[PDB]
């Protein structure tokens, strides 16, 4: 039932990231970590303190699809254990709710009001989701197995 992620997605805030490269969405969905250019690590830092869930929906560029979405378990941190990225900022450890596609057809009826309305599977690296619109897009996802909202159920307490 969607109990569960509708508490999660309660007070949430939710940006796009669009990625280029899969590799390095795979590395993210194993290791729990992303990291992203300045404008964009201030932007999710802010959302972090702001808000009860900080809600990361992923695609990869030209892909079609969404690859998933997970919540932000901390601010970003320098000087930790490194992680090597496949190159062409701090890391943030997060939680992965889905790591299943969604394909852009299937979201096609949804629009983001905070990207003039157009349909929510454009926007650049970062772009925020308004919240009705994010938490219907993350309630389209297929259920995960891999995956136990348990952990970040107490997390949020």
């Amino acid at each position: 039932g969607t109990s569960k992620l509708k508490y999660v997605l309660q007070d949430a805030r939710f940006f796009l990231i669009k990625s280029n490269n899969h590799e390095n969405v795979s590395l993210a969905k194993a290791k729990g970590v992303w990291s992203t250019l300045p404008v964009n690590e201030k932007k999710l830092n802010l959302a972090f303190r702001s808000a009860r869930s900080v809600i990361l929906i992923f695609s990869v560029r030209e892909s079609g699809k969404f690859q998933g979405f997970a919540r932000l378990s901390s601010e970003s941190h320098h000087g930790g254990s490194p992680i090597h990225w496949v190159l062409p900022g701090g890391v943030f450890k997060i939680d992965w709710i889905c790591r299943r596609e969604l394909p852009f057809t299937k979201s096609a009826h949804l629009t983001n009001p905070w990207n003039e309305h157009k349909p929510v599977k454009i926007g650049r690296d970062g772009q925020e989701i308004e919240l009705e619109c994010g938490t219907q897009l993350c309630l389209l996802f297929p259920p995960d197995e891999s995956i136990d909202l348990y952990q970040v159920i107490h997390k949020m307490r």
